[PDB]
């Protein structure tokens, strides 16, 4: 009573990546075990008076919960074992892509299995669940058991014994596709049928975790299915209510690096850098090529500020647009211990309140050979989709928006001038800017 | 001065190197040496002290009159001038292809869509057939009578900082016609198909000088000289071709690397030096400690990339046991702070004998792992073979080479600064601190490490 | 009489008469074999069978033609097969199985003479029987068998110009000599009568002429010469054909006719003809998928699959990226490059954009798909409109491995698919795409297409 | 006898009678149709035609079989086509044009029953007629036509083992139900009598069974029942087949059978059989090219050309990189993929290396060729030996776009080329490579192959 109420009042958030302590026996009451969060306490507090949620290799599920009106499966605890990363090669291996909220899972049908798929407990559970996850009604999706994902992880807290003794939470998942597959046992050369699952890992919403009180609610026989969504992710509830169509929006999405919006890419509102940026925009609006020269100078300064040895090559054109405007070179490495890196640059003078589309960046990325990097210089900013495209696809492109451009221009004004700011602008417009070289980019290595 | 001037011309070599920008003007003098900050073409090809007509260089195929020697009649030379060039920006399937580093030039003839008949109904293509008939000679006499093809290209130059598109050419060498074929082209403005000639040309090597003496032309234009007496000022490669034939071509063609190649001596520590004994101790130690040397290589490479002031980020080791293509993984932050772009680095370690070298294959094993925006680093106690470096320079591989010398030097620096003592500690540190990492991580993942 | 005919024959035999690819010849079924020129153009019957040779005419009726078999000293042989194709019709064809001429790359797709009313298996018809009998020798297992193989002289009824006017009928254009590179079974449908029927589809390789862009008709004179053995008929033959006779199928990948032309197509070229059926088809496709993005993505995946299989490439159906929203890649597929025992999987990244047929696709838009490509990956861009000149230029220059499918190609492909699968009902295909695009969506990585 | 037959037939049609791909069946032509098991295996005649139906046997004579045409209430239809592939060579086949099985990717290459003693065009013989008449329906232009299409049930004679007892004959292996994906003309040579003859070549797509890796044989029972229309026989058919009946050609690239297995082949799987003719061929090739590097390079270019053209892909002959010395790339080729209107070329980088057949190729050697590959380029590696396990797993894990040609594939390919072009004379090909390797060399960049 008081213990179960104590349980129902304390959130048990488990985040994606948390290394849980899984062990034979142990205690459902101890919150932490062997320096790690105890799995058995996390899934079954013990104050509920409920059996443990077993997490064996493959598919797991506790006994069915007989509610007052209807019965249901509480959850499905799936544990994946292999952590190959190139060590073990197999097309039937579980494929985890949690950053895009997608997991390719495989059934528990074995080469030595006598029955037809899936008469195995795991695949039977997976079929039962899949029938509910594909439900076209809210009532069928309400009964649909979530797929809690776990994997064998490696972790050395004291700097030793990282292997084994751990499991890692990988999120809650919806079955979006079930397929029958055929596999061949590489040991015996035997072809056996199996099941395979497309899993969509839902978003945690505000946080990247899941409250395991949801499981407690689903294991509560006094509660109907409709009253078990209090602590469930808003994404999951949205799937229960809207269905498959709600999946593309509720799917988990993780980016490696941070994305900066327009305000972060632009200098402050009433700053001198803002006025400077506006003067630059008013100057190079009708002057494209001089702005490309200025862009070459700016990019040069940017790469030289990072400590990299930069070499300005040439400007590609004096007319007719093009995807590449200027060429540079970066000798990455120590003195007499370096390698040449061809740098492809692109200048785009646009209104500081306007933005650069991902295809415009891709026009620069597409040129990049192996050992080449890109650089984009603009008076405006870059769209969110451009940054997402660059980060998620790992495009080797350095971004130089209105803020960095303004700062570099001001600094260069302070560098060489007579007390004015039109020194750099005049240096860009007149003289040098007319010269162009009709040579291949890679040839920048030779100069 | 019918002899004295010609003698003064005959005793002065005119070395023209590949890449030399020459001044070509209409109605240019043959006496003026330097013109408008560049060498005058007409004086170069015809000094004027000879009293001979100048060798014209119009856009396309050019050739002076036949030189009737004492026994045989011969064509002195065929001056070729490639027509278009502008960064390319020259999109058309019949464009001349210049690959001077490998001594190869694909040249297209001057047959026009309005030209009636077949190639070579034009003078130039006729000269091409006439020449190629001798360039494919089976005898020494035929190859002796064969006229050299001097190649020139329209080039945009910069005298005193101002760009000049026209009025200048660029010497590309003397080539041998190694192939002639017939092609069919379609003119965009005409839409009609017309036949044409196609030449695969092999630009000969000028030796270490990489140039030719234009007195050779003077000898070939000399009617008093037989064909056998005109090879004094010719490059040894061409003479080798005339004497040997087709079998000489693959060895006498021009071969120029984009950058220099370090010898094994250059990559290895000097004899009797401290870093020599240091490298010896390193090899002696890591001969049985592979993973430890992998860790050491990671640290060394990290220090190397750190030395330039560049932003480097160490990662992890691939395998603590077994064999593979990559050993360690790092990252290089390219660009300003908090706005840079991550560059994944793949590092390979290989502790071999300091005298032994690393083959192009095992380097390519690391090169073939590099995606776009990724670079590599190879650390060894030995050197990198000449051919490996050749394939790194020529094929444009993004790989930092750290041989025995760089390894020894960087190691001594490391032990001087970080460990403040002898190498021993550091060595122990390469076994105790790490060297063991049975990790399960993807190379790209380091971007968010 | 005897001396006259003999000296005339010897005169014809000793004088070369070169016909070049694209030569406009006057064809009259009643024309004689004496005049070297007729109605301002070269007389066909003189060029193929001069009067001084004393031989019957080489008739060039509609379709497949062949003179009576010549009994040589060594053995009997078929001199040649003369093919007259029509109309091609400047992109205004209504039959999806019309002859496809690509003389710039030395390939011609030619369909047999099997008709909807033909009873029995192909080739019961004359033409197909000749094509099979020729196919036996164009794939001869020895040089001796290939010596007997009758050259396929291609001709097509074209419109010429005389005195500033246009003459539509009465002239044929020479398209070179061809080798039967492939001969396969096909099923066609008559769009007017609604009948379906088997037929033979042939991949023909137009041989390079060598020193000239054409052939000497004395080759045929020798092949038609009963006094000459088959091995004695190669004295006026192209070097490429001699090389093929010697080597066989090994020579074919290197003896095809090649014309160096601009690979940049105008907007008009990428689009179908003005009043063509493919134009109306394209208009229907644009008006339908104007508000149906992902259905057009599915259609584009199927069309891409068809286009790839058309080149013999073994394409594997992958999936669609999403059922809502937008992105760089719209669909994923896979091609197995190589053979059955030896092959490597190349991942196909697809992109579909339904814009106005008159509108154009920018270089940025194609670069967005190209940038996603890794080594071992290829791309494909399907659109109802055209690709801009700058886009194509940047593709050619920087060597972008992307297959372009514009309005004309899309319309033709879709028409072929519909005629060959749904009884010529476009609505079946369109409704299929509308109803099945959601279930064609997975959130898998492109690489995972290898596991299919 | 009516009530008994009704009850029997009903009892048969009530029970699902399944057969999976790989299942071994005892075939005795003189056996009965009542016993479920025969000599320790499932009785073929019971599975294909149970006695409860009172229907005749579906005989499986060597080659192409088919029962009598079923006259339904709607139309007349062929029940099925039962195909028996006889030779059990494991590589030791003496016939270059033997049936190829790639069941892991649902692809089977099958050859017709045209013989040297056969007089007439393909297919005057019964089997080829059945295949042509079937292909007419497999490429049916409507769902109604595809409804009538008889499924090709594949059977392969495989030596079985029963607890220590290997039996060579009397057993067939079910290899699935196939759709005729392609049917073309082929010319073959008989290595025993030395006679050449035309024949039919078939590319077959083995469909996925879906829920089961096989078929329910009640499907055929319904296809044999005259009381049923063609649209009433899909109740027990595989879902992939129903999808093909609906969609047609569009369904093919997405219904093929797929077995998830390791592509890593051992040295035995890469090498020909021990007593094979391919082994002798490979030994001859090794003993010949042990000191002839560049001739082997030319041979490898030709072999790669042959491999890339099997599917029908447009492979262009390029050139050899060197006449002397050694380099990373030995030859260059080109593959124009898909479009055919605005064709995209794919640069092929080739590497040849003649080593001992018992030796293998290291991952470094492969990566030396792979490193040279740009975007939209593919590699090909030809060797007399094999490829090491580490090389294979390194190609797989990193997705290297390189086609591997080991000793087995090389020997088979060369043998087929020789039999199909040089009258079975290997020396003609070898000496051709010796004579022509020097002139096949240019010094052009690989990219220049685009201008070919
Ligand atoms: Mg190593
Ligand atoms: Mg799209
Ligand atoms: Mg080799």
């Amino acid at each position: 009573w008081a213990a179960s109420a104590e349980v129902a009042n304390k959130p048990r958030l488990v985040f994606v990546g948390d290394e849980l302590r899984y062990a034979q026996g142990a205690n459902q009451r101890d919150v932490e075990l062997d320096g790690f969060v105890n799995y058995h306490w996390l899934t079954s507090p013990g104050g509920l008076g409920l059996p443990k949620v077993m997490l064996e290799a493959g598919i797991n599920a506790p006994a069915e919960v007989v509610g007052p009106d209807r019965s249901r499966r509480a959850l499905i605890a799936i544990r994946s074992s292999p952590w190959k990363a190139g060590h073990e090669t197999n097309p039937w291996h579980d494929e985890f892509d949690l950053d895009h909220g997608h997991v390719r899972y495989f059934g528990d049908h074995k080469p030595s299995t006598v029955g037809l798929p899936g008469e195995t407990k795991g695949n039977r559970l997976l079929l039962e669940a899949a029938r509910l996850h594909a439900g076209t009604t809210r009532e069928e999706r309400l009964l649909a058991p979530p797929l809690f994902l776990f994997r064998a992880v490696t972790v050395h807290r004291a700097g030793r014994a990282v292997v084994k003794g751990h499991v890692e939470f990988c999120g809650a998942a919806i079955i979006e596709r079930l397929e029958h597959v055929v596999q061949r046992d590489p040991e015996t050369g035997r072809s056996f049928p199996n099941l395979s699952l497309d899993l969509a890992v839902v978003s945690g919403g505000e946080i990247d975790g899941v409250d395991f009180r949801w499981i407690d609610d689903r294991r509560n026989a006094a509660l109907a299915a409709g009253e078990t969504l209090r602590h469930a992710p808003e994404s999951w509830i949205r799937w229960v209510r809207q269905g498959r169509l709600a999946i593309p929006g509720i799917r988990r999405r993780v980016l490696a690096s941070a994305v900066q919006s327009s305000k972060e890419q632009q200098p402050a509102s009433g700053s001198a850098e803002a006025a400077t940026l506006q003067t630059l925009y008013k100057f190079y609006d009708g002057r494209k090529h001089a702005f490309e020269l200025l862009a070459s100078r700016v990019a040069a300064e940017v790469f030289r500020e990072s400590g990299a040895r930069y070499k300005e090559g040439w400007l590609s054109r004096s007319s007719g647009d093009g995807g590449v405007d200027f060429i540079g070179r970066i000798d990455m490495g120590s003195l007499k211990a370096s390698t040449p890196v061809v740098v492809l640059g692109q200048a785009k003078c646009i209104q500081p309140t306007s933005s650069v589309s991902p295809e415009q960046v891709a026009r620069v990325v597409a040129r990049l050979r192996r050992g080449w990097i890109g650089v984009y210089v603009t008076t405006g900013s870059f769209s969110r989709q451009a940054q997402v495209e660059i980060i998620d696809d790992q495009y080797p492109v350095v971004l130089i928006a209105g803020g960095t451009l303004a700062a570099t221009v001001r600094r260069m004004v302070q560098a060489n001038y007579g007390g004015d700011l039109d020194a750099l602008l005049a240096s860009t417009v007149d003289e040098y800017g007319a010269a162009v070289t009709h040579r291949r980019p890679e040839e920048v290595i030779s100069l």
